[PDB]
Order: C-alpha cells, then structure tokens, then sequence
C-alpha cells in the first residue's frame, strides 16, 4: 500500500487523517511532538475502520523513523492564529517547527512528495523546499484549493446551484491580497458573471480573501480544518491516483508571470510527480496588477523568513 | 424509499438500473414487453448488492401496476439505431412505443417527473409531455449530459488532465446539428482554448456531434450505453437529491431563444420539481446560427411527429 | 431533503456532521449554546462541499427554532469526561444538559428519531424518553455500534484480515460491565474462535471494554470522537435509507432477556420507525450472568438518575 | 497506476469493467478477439468518466500486447451457456478458448494474479494455471463469491435485513453440487438458522445451487453478469489494495479437506500476493459428506480435461 505520514495531528493533521482514511487512499502515520495524543486520534479513527469499511492502518507516533519511506508527506505542525492576527504574524514560531519537521522527516523519505499547509503557507513553502533539499516540484504548499473552496462556496449559494457545477481559479499568495479570478470561475461552463451581479460578485471576492479570517472569529479558539483538510486531501489524492487535477496549489516560480525563485499560488497540473506543469494565464492589466501585489506581499514574508 | 421506474430493460435501462443502484437512491422497477428479461437481470443485479453494499430493492417485472407512485421514471423502451441510420429514422416505430409506455405509466405516477432517452429525443420528449399532459417542467429530455460528457472527455484526453476538472455546456436537439459551445467549456474555470489550438478544438467539436454514430460504428450490433446510462443516472440523481444541478436537458420553451412549443437542449438547473428555471445565454451570431439551425432540425422531427 | 439536527457542536457533534456531509443524506443543522462556534463548524464544512462534491446544507445556531421539523435529532451536547474518571461520574451534569436539550428540541420535531449519544448513555436515553414523551421505539442510544467497532477492529488486526469480514454482536449498559460476545462474532461467517486464542481473545474482550478508557488516557483532555461520530451516523443513515440494519443499541425493555423497564444494549432491526423490533438471542449461562451483572449496574444509574 | 486487463469484452468481461472503473482501481485494457467491440465498450464506459468522477483510462483492444504488464488479468472470454445447458457442457470450447488466451497473456504480464472466470470454473482455472505456469497462488478462480452473494441475498430477502450485514461461507466447486454452509452464515454474528426456519432455509440453500440457472432461464439468451462481475471486481480490489479478504474462491489444493490436486472452491485470505492462506475449516459429518461429492464432480470434469 502507498504511505502517507501527517506531521502534525492537532485539527488540520487529525481532519486530513480522517478525509484520507476514508478514500482507502493508503496506510497513514499522524506524527506528533506529543506524546499519546497522536497514538489516541490514530486509535479512535482505526477504530470507526469496520463501520466505514475502509482497510487502511491508521498509527499514531512521536518517532519520525515511523513516517520512513513515505510517499507523501503532509506538514500541519505549525501553531494556528487566534483571532486579531494575520497569518504573517505565526512565521518565526512556525519557522522553527517547519523546520525541525522537515529536517528530520525529508530525509527518510526521499521519494516523497511534500505537502506543506504551515502558515504562512508561501513562505513555509519555501523554507520546506530550502530544508529537505527536495526537487522543486515535488515540495508543494496547500492553498489554493482551500480558498477557491470557499469561493466556489459562496458562488454555489448565491447562484442557488449545486456546488458541483462550480469551477474557479484563484491565484497568488496564501494571504490578504490572495488573488480570487471571477473571469476565470464558471458554473458549468457558464461565466458567474452570468449567475450574479457584478456587486454581490465584489462581496464574494471579499468574503473570500478574508474567509479563513471569517472562521477564526467564530470559532474564536482556533481557525478553519474540515475545508482546509479536505483541500490537503484532495491534492494527496492527486499525487497517488497520478489524476493529473488542474488546480491553484503554491508552486515554485522560475520567470512565469515575470516572478522567479519564490513559491506562489499558480495554476498547475498535479499529478504522481508533483507539479508536472505550470500554466501561464493571459491575465489582464487589472489581473496582473492584483497578482504583483500578492507576489509584493509573498516576497516581503520571504525577506522575514530569511532575517530569522 | 425513494421509487424508481425504468420502462425498458434493455442495454441503456438495465444500465441505468446499475448506475442508480450503486448509489442507493431509491427501489427500482424494470418493467419490459418482453417476458423473463426484466425479472432476471433486475434479479441478477440485485445479487450484487452483498458485495457492493446498497440496500436498494430491484425488482423485474412485465406489468404496469408495478410501477404505480414513482418519484421517477425513466423511459428506454425505444429501438436503437444500427450503423448507417441517423436518429431520426427511429421516430415511427419509437413514436409507437413511446405513446405506449407513457399512457400506461404516467396515470399511474401522476406526482413523477418523466425523464425520456428514447430517439429521437427531442422529439419523443414532445410526444411524452403530450400524450402524459404532465407540467412541462416535469417531462424532460436527457441528451445533452451525455453530449458533453462526450465532449468533456475528449477534452480531458486531449489536454491531458482529470475529467473532474472539465465543464463544458452544449445546446440544441440530440443530433448531428448539435451545438457543443467551446467559449462555454473550461478546466478549472480556464477556457479550453488555452489548453487546446483551435484546430484540434475543431475537430474535438465534430467529434462530439458525431459521438454516438462513433460507437454504433464499432459496436456494429448496437449503440451506446454506459455513457448515457450514467448521464441518466445523473438527471435522476438531480431530481431525488434536489441537487439544483446546471446542465442541458431538452425542456419545454415558451420564447427563450426566440423559440416556442418546442423541447430543445437549453442549460437549466433541475431539481426536486424538475426544471427549475431555463438559463437564456448571452450567445454571439455565430452561435445563434448554428442554434437556429438545431432548431430547424427539430422542428423538422416534430413535424414528421405530427404526420404519424 | 431530509433534515438532521445534531444538539451540541463539540468533537463528537461535529464529528458526526462531517461523517454525515460526506454521505449526502440530508441537510445538518448543528446547534450549539455557545455562541459563534456552531456557526463556524458548520461553515466550514460547508465549505468543503465543492471539494468532496456533496450537495448538503450545513447550519450552525443557537436557536432551538432552526432544528423544528427535524427527521432526526443526535443529541451530543453532553459533558464528556477527563482521565481517571467513570461515565457515571458525569450523570448528574448531563442530566441537566440532556433535560434542557430534550425538552427543548422534541416538541419542534414531533416525527423524529431521537438518538442519544450523552453519558452515562442508557441512563440519559432513558431520560430522553421520559422528556420527550415520544414513542419508546423512536428514542434510542449509540453505544453498542461502538463498543462492537472497537471490538471488531481489534480482532481484524490481531487475525489479520479486512475490517468489512468482521462483524460482531455485543451487548449491556454502555460500560465496564458491557457484554461483548465472542459465541456472537465471525469472519465472513466463520467463528473468530477459530482465528483467535482464547487467552487472545480475552484480552481483545477486555480491551473492548475499557475502549474508551484507553483513548480518554491518551488524549488526555477529553474522549473518543471519530469511532463514536462514525458510529451515530450508521444509525442515522440506517433511519433515513431505511436499511434495516442489525446493530446493538440501547433499547427500552418491557422483558426481553428477562429485563424490563430499563434501556439497554441489546440487538435490533433499526430502519425508518426507529426500533422496528428487538433481536432475543438464545444466551448461554456464562453470558446471561454477564448481562445480567451489566443489567445491575445500568439500574443502579438509573437509581441514581431518579433520585437526582 | 495500476493496470488491470479483461480478456473477453462480453457482459462480464464488459460489466466487470464498469465496476472497476467506477473504484478507480487502475487503468483497464478490455481485449477480444472481434474487432471494433471492445473498443467500443471501452469508448463508451470512457465517456462516462466526468459524469461519475472518475480518472481511468479504458483501452479496448484486438491485440495482445497491449495487456503487457498487468498487474491483475480477468479471463472472461468463455462461451456462456444456453437454457438447457450445464456449464460442464462448455468443457470443449471453453478449453481451446481458456488455453488460447492464458498461453499469449501469461508471458505478458509474470508477475500478474490471473482471475479465472471461465466455466467450467474449477477445471478452467486449473487449466489456466497448468498453461501459465504461475504460482497456484497466484491463478485463482471466481465462483464463490458469486455464489455466496446469491445465497446472501436471499437470506436478506428472507430474513428482511440489510444485505450489509448478511455474511457467509460457501465451498466447493462452480455447480450444481456447490456447497453453501448454513452454519457459518450469520447475520451480524448471528446464526441464520435464528432468522430462517429449517425448511424455508433449505429453499435458499437449493435456490443458491440453481441460482445460475435461474437466470439463465429467466434471460433465454444469456447468463448473468451483474452479480458475477461485481464479485470478479471485489477479487481484482483484494489484490490491488490488499484488503486481506476472507472469502470463497478456487484455490489449487494440495491435502487441505483430504483433496488433493484439484482447484475447488476454498476460503482464503486473498491480498496483494493472490491467495494468501488456505483457511482449513472444522466441517462436520454432513458437511464433509457434502464437500465429498461435489469434489468428485469437479474431479470428474477435471479428468474430461486432461482427456481433452
Ligand atoms: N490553507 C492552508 O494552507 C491552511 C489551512 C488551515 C490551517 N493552516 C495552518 O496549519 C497549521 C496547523 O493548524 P491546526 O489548526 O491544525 O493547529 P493545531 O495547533 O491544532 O495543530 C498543530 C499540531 O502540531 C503539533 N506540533 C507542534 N510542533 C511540532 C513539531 N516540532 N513536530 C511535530 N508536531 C508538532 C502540535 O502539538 C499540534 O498537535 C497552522 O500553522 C495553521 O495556521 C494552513
Ligand atoms: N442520449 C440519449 O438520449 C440516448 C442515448 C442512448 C440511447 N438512446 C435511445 O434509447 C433507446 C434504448 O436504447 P437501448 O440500446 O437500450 O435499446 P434496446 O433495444 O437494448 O432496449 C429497449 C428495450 O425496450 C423494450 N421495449 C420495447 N417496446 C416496449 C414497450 N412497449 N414497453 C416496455 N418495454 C419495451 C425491449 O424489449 C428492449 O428490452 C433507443 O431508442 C436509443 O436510440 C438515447
Ligand atoms: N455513547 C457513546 O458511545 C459516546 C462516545 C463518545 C462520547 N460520548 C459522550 O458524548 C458527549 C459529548 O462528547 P464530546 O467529546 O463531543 O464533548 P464536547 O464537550 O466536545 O461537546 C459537547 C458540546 O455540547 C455543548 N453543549 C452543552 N450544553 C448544551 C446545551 N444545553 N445545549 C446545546 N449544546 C450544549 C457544548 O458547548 C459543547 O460544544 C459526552 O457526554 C461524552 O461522554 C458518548
Ligand atoms: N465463474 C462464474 O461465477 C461465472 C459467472 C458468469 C459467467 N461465467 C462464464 O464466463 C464466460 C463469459 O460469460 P459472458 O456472459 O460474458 O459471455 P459472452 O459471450 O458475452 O462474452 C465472451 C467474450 O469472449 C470473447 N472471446 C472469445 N474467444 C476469445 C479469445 N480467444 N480471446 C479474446 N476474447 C475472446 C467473445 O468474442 C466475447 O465478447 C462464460 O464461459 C460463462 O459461462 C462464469
Ligand atoms: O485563517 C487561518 O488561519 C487558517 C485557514 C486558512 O489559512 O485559510
Ligand atoms: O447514437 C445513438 O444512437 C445513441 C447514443 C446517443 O444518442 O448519443
Ligand atoms: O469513554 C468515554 O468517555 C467516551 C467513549 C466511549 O463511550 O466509548
Ligand atoms: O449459470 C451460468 O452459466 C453463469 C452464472 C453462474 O455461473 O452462476
């Protein structure tokens, strides 16, 4: 069976083990710096196996020799925000986390494809990339899938349509001027502009880039897991079923868009290799100048990370 | 239980029968003319329900009454084409058959919503409102599921990525004037004309006009069914689950279009009560033309119709 | 669709609407008295609907108003409890907390299938009964699904086979003094006593038993979620598809095995009416003075209970 | 990914790979030997993909070597029996057949688990393994799956509960004188025999013997392929995901039961490495006198085999 070790079993982690054991994707290892917490969330979702049906082992361990050989790897260690903060504000903690993980884990499983989702995402990214040593395509960040998520979300509820039939594109760092493309998202084809007013469509786009903020503030003790999860599980489930999944993931940039040595939220082909492509959109005046921004933004987070 | 009634056992019906039963939707009822067939293969598939695990009744049967109070019914009963016939040249024996079937189903299940396959479509979905005086939202015609399904393959094939990540809206009768809309078909909410040269895009559109003559020509002995079994499946999905999907199915129009009293493949949202609303896109002169001229086809199959 | 309200948004609350999401039965409402949480849960997961593809309205609150109509009702808003601590201990807090629930939430879904999941569980589903004044066979308590998940689990790992071979029936007081039945366990029909030592298979029944001890120590700062949520889903689903599953439950007795008056885990047919008849197996000595020691401590709750 | 071929594109060979693709299990190579047919059947369950969401590539094909290394290869290209006909009547043709497509698949794929499904099965699968020269463990036949589904269903039937949690055994050869076994058949670890009396359950048990034939007659023209597909598809599962899964199949013996030399349906654990392990089960008189005959009768067509 394929292997997957989830470094990190606190909400996201736990949540992505659950998503995953359900698809009988492949055996799984929670890892955690805790001892007995990650041994009892691997136990009690082992234990839901006969009622679910699924034939997956599912172990919990403090020992990185546990996650050995891997073919995914999936990074969920670094520390949530609370509310009144930024995702910027978690980089020095959560620098040291990545990379205590990624310096013990990459290197017995050189095979793998490394899925990081520590925020800040981009720069996490990049230090993972950086750590392990790893080629660059096969060391990706989550996050992209997560904020289209909740775009295509509030598109499906506004338009009163099946969340099946929309599709969107989004792009840019993991942050405030993360870049939703309502040109580029569609309902079956159809144009969204077509399904909502330009107005309410503005909204959207708002409600969107502040969405995980949305979350922090209602729950008020830690941030989002179940979409977050999900999204993690479905780029897993890319690279192990090869699905070739077209989809906004932060990649390693070398000139595309006119932005070079730096991960950002791009469209990509993903599949058993990682990253096997990278798409270059015709964006527009209006479109590019939203996404420099972003990679404004990223880069200053990268200037941090390197003063660390 | 939700019921299920399926007039016509033969490939695409017992087909369908398959696709539903693996999604546990409701009871369903394979009803044909012919003695024997219907009972065992709605036996022999409900064999497999311990191996699969769906508890879904699949009962065979040659008698009407079995079908009384269905939430759905789906009618196959028509005779399929074989290589060298269009469509169209089953409208008199389908005509028959078809006025059969619903005047001794529809009374029966007054609350249902009719879902017809049998060709030509259009126009037996026209013949099936009239002869069963059922709301026009409750009749409807699948075609265009499996139309661009076809399509949304060949894309993915051609494109090389995942078939979940390709929409794609066609219009117009459930024939060779067809109009798949490239400018209406994208990958992640990116136009297909990124991914593909206009071409080959061509020559992906032909194919898909002439998609279902493609598998008469190989299968020799008759025409296709799992395909358009699934897309069935699909529109009943929409209907028990009131999923408010987006998709063309022939329906009803009253002046969209510029069309009236005629069923034409037009993108809707079906859910609980059928079509629940008709989209009218904004189309360019190109596509209008190519549209008018789907709609002189199946006018023209509507006034060999009224000619039997 | 079908609605279903789950009364407390904690971990195994929650839970349970994400095992219930992905299963696409109906839409969830999720009420919590803690204002924002429920909301957020329920948002999230719902934002997660576009990836996973499910077509399902996920609602927090905190208004009893918004559950009125309910097919369902899962109740887990109970205290769970901390290590070195029994379920009895937390009788007297959750009796307060499931009378308000109760007492609150039957009247505005008359027609539900009230499902208890709050410790001590038979105790509290007995007082759920007594609340809501509803029919015995449509209040009934997860317990023994999974107390027999648990048990089933370990015996596929110890015999090394898949977890869909497995199926066991266990039944008593969800507790120390539960029964569970190896006479009554198989793979793929065949006696586990023939896969499994009987010095082996003690410790796997001992094991069981204090299941959810087990997790509580390893977590540390509260209970098992996943097995448990996993579990009162298989139940609701059994109610909404009306499969008529064979599952033990707590059940009220009027005499069977002897016992009467009394919730308490014992085999049943769970389909659309809830209960729909109470399995008598033909016990032995040995496991009759079992039930009959766990019958005395679920009585002794239930002393406690109507002296509180 | 994966790579699973059919050779024979008829109705099991075809509906097998319905529901392979619809797991996602791997790519499928559906082979005959009439042209067109199989790339057809291929074509057209292709284009179903984006409608079920599924990423597999379906190839049909005449030729040979297209099926070179897969990882498991179906033998669905017998001839089927007519009304009136035993499957021991198909010995002659099945055996050309059977023996013209292992000699050219075999060398292609060595380090495949063959799934024999030919009738008649026994002698076919034996056949298959003295042409191949593969591991006995690694060429198996489907019969009793099939037959253990059909007596699973109608004790659900019957006994009016879930076919999910309706398990049990059935041995010996594919025929008249197969050998259910009440006493391990159990319904959530119970014992039939306390939902089905005596003599309604000898119904069942002769019913399972004829269920074959039952279909026959009820079809006229064919044999069934829902049922026998789904188990051929839960065997190809076992082994591609190495579910360790305890069920019937024809495995090569070599003493166990006192039977020697002959391939005869047998519980084993079936995984990643084909038959794992031989369960050895305690029957009693009855039973034995039972598994006697039938072993005479496959030992029978075994010995018109190597007369062949
Ligand atoms: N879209 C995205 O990219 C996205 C979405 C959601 C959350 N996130 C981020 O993911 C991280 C996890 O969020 P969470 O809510 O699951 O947090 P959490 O606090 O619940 O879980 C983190 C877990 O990491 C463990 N941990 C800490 N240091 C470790 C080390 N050195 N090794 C191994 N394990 C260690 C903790 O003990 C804890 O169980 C956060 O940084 C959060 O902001 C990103
Ligand atoms: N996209 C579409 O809309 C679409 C796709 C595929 C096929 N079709 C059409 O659907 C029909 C069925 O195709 P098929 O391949 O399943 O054909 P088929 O010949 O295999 O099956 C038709 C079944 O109808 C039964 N039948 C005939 N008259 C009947 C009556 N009066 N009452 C009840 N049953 C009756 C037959 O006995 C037969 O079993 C054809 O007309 C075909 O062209 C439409
Ligand atoms: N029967 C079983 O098999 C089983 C398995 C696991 C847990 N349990 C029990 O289930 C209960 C819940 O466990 P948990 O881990 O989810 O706990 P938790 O503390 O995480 O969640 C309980 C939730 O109830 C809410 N709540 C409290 N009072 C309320 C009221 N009056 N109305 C509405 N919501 C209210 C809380 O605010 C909280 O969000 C516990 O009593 C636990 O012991 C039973
Ligand atoms: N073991 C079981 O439990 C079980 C269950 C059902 C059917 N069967 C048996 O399975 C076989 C297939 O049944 P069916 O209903 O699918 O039959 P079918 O006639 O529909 O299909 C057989 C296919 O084999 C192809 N074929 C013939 N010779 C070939 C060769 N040399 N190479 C490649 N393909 C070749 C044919 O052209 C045809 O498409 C029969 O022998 C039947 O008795 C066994
Ligand atoms: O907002 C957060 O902190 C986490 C969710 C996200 O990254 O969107
Ligand atoms: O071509 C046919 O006759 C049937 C398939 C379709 O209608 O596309
Ligand atoms: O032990 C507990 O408190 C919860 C899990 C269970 O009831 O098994
Ligand atoms: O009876 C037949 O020929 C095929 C089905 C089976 O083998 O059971």
């Amino acid at each position: 069976r394929k292997k997957i070790s989830i470094i990190g079993a606190g909400f996201v982690g736990s949540t992505t083990a659950h998503w995953l054991a359900a698809k009988e994707l492949g055996d799984i290892v929670l890892l955690d710096i805790v001892e007995g917490v990650p041994q009892g969330k691997a136990l009690d979702l082992y234990e839901a196996s006969p009622i679910e049906g699924f034939d997956v082992r599912v172990t919990g361990t403090n020992n990185y020799a546990d996650t050995a050989n891997s073919d995914v790897i999936v990074v969920t260690s670094g520390a949530p925000r609370k509310p009144g903060m930024s995702r910027e504000d978690l980089i020095k903690v959560n620098a040291d986390i990545t990379r205590a993980c990624i310096s013990q884990a990459a290197p017995l499983s050189p095979n793998a494809v490394i899925i990081m989702v520590n925020n800040p995402l981009d720069a996490m990214t990049y230090l993972a990339a950086e750590v392990s040593g790893f080629p660059k395509e096969r060391v990706i960040g989550q996050a992209g899938v997560l904020d289209a998520a909740r775009y295509r979300t509030f598109i499906a509820m506004e338009a009163g349509v099946s969340v099946e039939d929309v599709q969107a594109m989004l792009m840019g760092g993991h942050g405030d001027e993360m870049v939703p493309l309502p040109r580029f998202s569609t309902i079956s084809g159809i144009p969204v502009s077509e399904f909502i007013a330009p107005d309410r469509l503005a909204q959207i786009v708002e409600r969107t880039r502040k969405g995980g903020g949305e979350i922090v503030n209602l729950l008020k003790t830690g941030s989002a897991y179940y979409a977050p999860a999900a999204a993690t599980a479905q780029m897993v489930e890319a690279v192990l079923k090869d699905k070739k999944r077209v989809m906004p993931v932060a990649a390693y940039l070398t000139g595309q868009y006119g932005l070079n040595d730096i991960y950002f939220g791009v469209p990509v082909i993903l599949g058993a290799g990682g990253v096997e492509k990278i798409l270059e959109l015709p964006l527009n005046e209006e479109e590019m100048a939203l996404l420099n921004a972003s990679a404004k933004a990223v880069r200053a987070t990268l200037d941090t990370l390197k003063s660390l």
